[PDB]
């Protein structure tokens, strides 16, 4: 009665982390440059102390890109790897975060913009670290917020699904729901993938489009929220284990509570705790669903800038789970 | 440090078109180009050797240089970029004479990892030497923060002049795409309008605010932004993606926003009509009627023979309009 790691659907393997871990933390792994070059700054301070933490980690062998880099001495780097310091870095500082948090991550995010504005060599950090936490067993969720035609989004399907073997992505449907096919769905290979449609967003001014524009007396969240589910079920998404939910920031009280009440077993991830200041009290009380791992709180910023943040982590965990035990306990 | 709208107006006085060339390489695009150049003696490669832009690519360009007998005995882990790169090179040397703008999407670069990505850079590298306007196809949407990330990818790492954005989660992402405020520099986007998916109505035609469909009110946010940003004082502008399979609304976008600019994909691959593309979303200023052609051109057997039907076509049909 046992599926072993990487053959199930993403439904089947959220669930059993949930059993495992009782949280719904999602980590949000969104390292910017200051983030690389004050981890260069600190492990040069330190002798490279959480680097050579990193080294000893059995799956480090097991990452796609530049090994033979990854596992040289720091000092090696520096002196004999100039060109490839950058990468190196990056790469551990990224190692370091997951290594820190994992035990208390329902999932972790990976968010693309962060990997992509020094050119390639992001995208070969990116890699490694879908590879490592592919190792590591941790749901993942690519956060790159696609759209396009059919015919290209297949091509961010095979990124994602393919190359990064990630569990899941956001996308955003405004264009139509129909790219879904090409995005949750390989007809060739006849493979399923789970995504996470915008529903309402943390900015600002989010309310713009997403609650000023309506249909009939219902605002385009609710209408997009509805047509998302609609091609989940023609799809057949949940029977083979895969999902498509809904992003609902984590300072939207209203909608998440409007979300949850309309669809009473939708998937919600929630961005906007710490950095962004949304009410996790609030926002976790209006979405819960009791298998937690419907409500997805991720935690980006406030976890990866703190100088511990595995006692950060620890801290949001035991936040969360604290509400979660509020709610159990109605 | 020209501006983008300065740089569509000179190239445009030069050339005379408002063809957008597509380049958005699929795996069989790259293979088949190998295929045939390993069956004709590399004679595009060689040609494209020959072109003294491929002097300046910033990545690899050792390996680009290398003659493709070489590179397939002794450099055979840069085979797939060499080719890719070569694909691209040869697409833009055999039709930029005839190229507005071209449009690279984002897509098309990232599937096999980093080695895309440098493609894709050194493609940027090679129509900024060729003094080529640009476009990145990405159709980028996120909070501010995340954002400028994009803006540093495509504006500062690529030197693109501009790219597309989706606006939907809201238009406050502007002010961190296409501003820096800090180095006080103006960038260039074309925001989703309309769009070419045979679904586009669900969204951007069924939603409304006050009897306007969710397209206008979308098209009206941008120029508002646009006139918060001050672009248009600083050589740039924010403008629309309007479907070329979307008449009603290319009508209605021109004759409601009079000297807007438009980029249109749909014609080709996608059905769109010329003719009636052209002249719905016509403009004198005929820049601000961008008509992309990706596949119909790259997906050509004959691709400068398909790019100059579709310039000679434009210009017949521009003539027509006046
Ligand atoms: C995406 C959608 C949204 O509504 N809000 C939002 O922040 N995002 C992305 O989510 C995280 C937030 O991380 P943080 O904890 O550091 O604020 C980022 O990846 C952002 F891009
Ligand atoms: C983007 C928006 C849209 O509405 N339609 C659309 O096709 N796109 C992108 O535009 C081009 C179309 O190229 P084609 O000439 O090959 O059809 C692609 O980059 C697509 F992603």
């Amino acid at each position: 009665g046992l599926v072993p790691r990487g053959s199930m659907g993403f439904k089947v393997k959220l669930e059993k982390r949930r059993n495992a871990i009782n949280t719904c933390l999602c980590i949000g792994l969104d390292p910017d440059e200051k983030d690389i070059e004050n981890f260069m700054k600190n492990e040069k301070e330190n002798n490279y102390n959480n680097i050579k933490k990193n080294l000893k980690e059995k799956y480090i062998n097991n990452v796609s890109i530049k090994k033979d880099i990854l596992l040289k001495a720091p000092d090696n780097i520096i002196r004999e790897e100039k060109s490839e310091e950058f990468f190196y870095f990056f790469n551990h500082f990224c190692f370091y975060i997951i290594n820190e948090t994992n035990k208390y991550a329902l999932t972790f995010k990976m968010n693309f913009a962060f990997y992509i504005p020094y050119g390639s060599v992001g995208i070969d950090v990116l890699k490694n670290v879908f590879d490592y936490l592919y190792e590591l067993n941790i749901p993942t969720i690519l956060d790159m917020k696609i759209n396009d035609i059919g015919n290209t989004v297949k091509n961010y399907r095979k990124f994602i699904f393919e190359y990064l073997k990630s569990d899941s992505c956001t996308v955003n449907i405004y264009m139509g729901t129909n790219m879904l096919k090409d995005i949750c769905y390989d007809e060739e290979k006849n493979k399923y993938y789970s995504a996470f449609v915008l529903v309402k967003t943390t900015n600002p001014d989010s309310a713009i489009f997403q609650k000023n524009l309506s249909l009939d007396n219902k605002q385009a969240y609710v209408i997009m929220a509805q047509e998302a589910l609609n091609m989940s079920s023609y799809l057949n998404l949940e029977q083979n284990n895969e999902f498509i939910g809904f992003v609902v920031g984590a300072n939207s009280y209203d909608e998440m509570n409007y979300i949850r009440t309309y669809f009473p077993n939708c998937y919600i991830l929630s961005p906007g705790i710490g950095a962004q200041n949304g009410d996790l009290h609030k926002t976790l009380t209006n979405g819960y669903h009791k298998s937690y791992e419907k409500i997805l709180i991720n935690i980006g910023r406030a976890i990866t800038k703190n100088p511990y943040p595995q006692k950060a982590a620890q801290m949001y965990y035991d936040q969360i789970n604290a509400i979660l035990k509020q709610n159990m306990e109605s």
